[PDB]
């Protein structure tokens, strides 16, 4: 239910950034908050927007 694909500032790209990023979405998968928390304000909320997303 949680818009974290389409967050109030995801769903365009910025999670794209990620593997902008990384390059891989894996890495996104195997990258937790602790790693996504690497990224243009991903830092928690958005971090764990995305941890949520592939993480668990």
């Amino acid at each position: 239910t949680s818009s974290l694909e389409t967050i109030e500032g995801v769903g365009p790209k910025r999670r794209q950034m990620l593997l902008k990023y990384m390059g891989g979405l894996q890495g996104l998968r195997n990258a937790s908050v602790e790693e996504i928390a690497k990224v243009p304000g991903i830092s928690q909320g958005l971090a764990e927007k995305i941890f949520w997303s592939l993480k668990h």
